[PDB]
């Protein structure tokens, strides 16, 4: 019995350790996506950059859960990281559609972990979770939605030009 | 046939893609190691820091291979990342002994990829590899060896004090 | 027998003097290309600029081989410079397609000279060559490939607009 | 019929395109001369420098004619560049004697093109030519003459010492 | 078996330890040469300075081999340093002729050690060697050759004046 | 008879030339010592640094005797430099014990040369010697003695820890 731990349920840490593997594996899809747009036959650098910073952000979410878990008297247990679920990612459109989903998946996770953190009454969890995680997750998921409208409204006329303009003026304007 | 690729063998990229998975999985052991020393019952922060920067360095080596591979006309293929090969890591001594090895393993890899890069005559590979990889690898592997002498010469008297002094004055002196 | 020369084969310099004429004549195509886009009936200034700096870069590669050759005890022998192999260069697309090739041609040259520099064992050559030449050549040949994807994805819808946007936002964004 | 061209005779551009090839080929002799004094058995660096900047100046004259020609509605046509007319260049004296001549040759050209530009009444030509070209050409041809007096007055006593002093104190005094 | 060493052949270090003694003994000739021109009956300070900095440069090459050798798991073994092979060094001409040779001798050494470093397949050696050693060695050996042309072209008229001018204006002009 | 020399005995210079070889060979032991503590199985960097600066200091003493000797009308004659008298140097304790001695040996030399410089009446010698040499020699020999007390008082309990603390806090405190 680690002289620190208090109010930390064993399921609350089992959930934190799956969260850790979720962030690490979403971080994996993001670099998988990134180098796919650096490819010389896709050549869409604005997009690589979008995804390479996302990958970082996710590794950050991971490191932060690891740190809070050690701070509560948890035992960070690691599992292996499932490889990305597709290799060629298509259009920006399609890449972006895979993305907004990986993000409903992780927000959903936060949502379920936050709940177990309350029905199994857990005060500073039902705050550590929302302040960094729940919140950024909503901002990120709106801005991902706005991107889709935009690339859809563009890439639906003559599509190749839509992709270009979008990466040239969206990641170089706002 | 990607209009870019020239002098890049298919085995040279298969090797680069295993190198990518080697760097990613060594990056995995390093964060596994790091959070283990942030544990409140190990409490050796100097060591967490050592390993958390190493983990980064390795993710860097990875990103750099991914980037050169896309630059040669390669197809970065990803595999899943094997989980760390141990969970509790012991003493700094033992953690450090696991480390100098993960590093002979990756240097050995560089060594074999560099060789296939020449017996299958490959000019800017038999330079991209040494300038970042081969070289840092030697500096890193000496400094890891010097650490062992030091922690061995300390942690062999009354061991607990050796661990402390070493993390307090080595990661806070040189 | 020039009191300097050491380990420098006569074929290694014959190759360096063809390399010199290759760089000088690729430098020639680049200015030929450049003034063609300054033409008032092509009017695509972003492109002239692309090619006028390339022409310089190549004259640089040339001067540098001349200098290393005098540094090894070689006798720089000059030949005349073959005029560009086409006069009107078309579309940016077509101009760009002529380009990525002049560049596989010179990289191939570096590749063959580097090899003769080793099968005829030649240590500081099998380094002078890669550090400036082999390496820049790969970076240049990727970025030329990325350009093609981009102008192809644009100039394939209504083509005239593709050309315009590409020169306006690519050479004025990244 | 290019919607720009006005008062530009076809012979005025044929002359401008030979002028272009004259500047390019004089630029060729100058680098041929330059690397000859970087040779370790001539070793006269002050002189290499003299000629390497001259070579640039000439490439400049060339680029400028190309640019004015595109500005008048001309079609810049390129020809190949005749290799330098000698390989070993001797003494500074002799190198310098080859030089003052390549310069009467190009000034003579300016002189004949300027004339056709008037007997075939051509107003902004019979100014573009003198402002950059005719004028610099006189200053350059005096200073080349002054150099000859000087190296002749020196290199006529015990000659080797004359060469040395001249390159040491002339290109390092005025 | 030193826990560090990897891919380092025993002959590769035996060669590195002779290299160490070569650099140390060339460093010895250079100070032997230096104080000979500080002599009040030679009095040629520009030359002492030339050689005293060369001596340093060589001690540097030595220290650097010692450091890389300890970095590979080698055992730096020292031998005694053979005294300079002449005591009075003559003219600058003669001093300089002894020099360009001590330098073909060490470049030749680099050349042979680099080769054993490859026929006995050794990746980060066949780079540590060229980046500092092989390369500087060529630049140094050209500039030494240029000096000879110069002092020969001077010291061949009335010789005493040639020596003076050369040390006064070469080591005080470029 | 060198027109400079005055009051300089031939034995005074024979002594200065042995002094030169003493400084050069003590400079040799110091680098021999230095790289021994850079070894990855000794790993005591504070000590390498101690000895590498000592080695320099000694080369300085040497260069200074060479310079005064040329200043008096002496003929600096060189001899070869005897290799260090031991290869593995042990403990800091033992390394340090070899050191304080190489220093009584050179101070003793200064002492005997200073004496011959007076019984063979020699005014500016019986000052050049004490101002740089005799004096620094006493300061150096006290501080070497203080080090011994300290490492002895430490390395006599559990010895490995004594070595560590001493190099960590002595070369990083005062
Ligand atoms: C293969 C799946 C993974 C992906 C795609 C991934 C992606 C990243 N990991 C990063 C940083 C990092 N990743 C890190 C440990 C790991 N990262 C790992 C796996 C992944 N990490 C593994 C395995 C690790 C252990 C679990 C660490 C420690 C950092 C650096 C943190 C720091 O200190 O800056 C960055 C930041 C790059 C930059 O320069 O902006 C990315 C994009
Ligand atoms: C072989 C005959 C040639 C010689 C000797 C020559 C010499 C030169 N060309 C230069 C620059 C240049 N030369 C250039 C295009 C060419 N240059 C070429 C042929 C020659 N160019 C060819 C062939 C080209 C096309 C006609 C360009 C574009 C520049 C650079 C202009 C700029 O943008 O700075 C420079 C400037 C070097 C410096 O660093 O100061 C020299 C000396
Ligand atoms: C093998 C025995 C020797 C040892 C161990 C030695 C050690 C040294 N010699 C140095 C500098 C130097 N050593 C020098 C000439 C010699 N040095 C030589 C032999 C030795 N020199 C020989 C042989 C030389 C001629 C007698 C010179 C000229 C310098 C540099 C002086 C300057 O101009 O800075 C330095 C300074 C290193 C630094 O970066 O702080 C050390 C440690």
């Amino acid at each position: 019995s680690s002289q620190i731990r208090q109010n930390y349920s064993t399921e609350v840490e089992a959930a934190v350790n799956r969260l850790v593997n979720l962030y690490l594996r979403a971080s994996y899809t993001y670099l998988s996506l990134g180098f796919y747009f650096d490819r010389d036959d896709v050549a869409l650098e604005g997009v690589c950059h979008f995804f390479r910073e996302l990958a970082e952000e996710k590794r950050e979410g991971a490191e932060r859960l690891l740190k809070m878990q050690n701070q509560r008297g948890g035992r960070a247990l690691f599992q292996d990281l499932q490889k990305p679920s597709q290799d060629e990612w298509g259009t920006t459109l399609d890449a972006m559609k895979a993305a907004i989903v990986l993000e409903k998946s992780l927000n959903q996770a936060l949502l379920d972990l936050h709940a177990l953190g309350s029905a199994q009454a857990d005060p500073h969890l039902c705050d550590f979770l929302e302040s960094h995680f729940l919140d950024e997750e909503v901002k990120l998921i709106k801005k991902m939605g706005d991107h889709l409208t935009n690339i859809q409204r563009l890439v639906g006329s003559q599509a190749g030009l839509g992709e270009y303009l979008f990466e040239r003026l969206t990641l170089k304007h706002d």
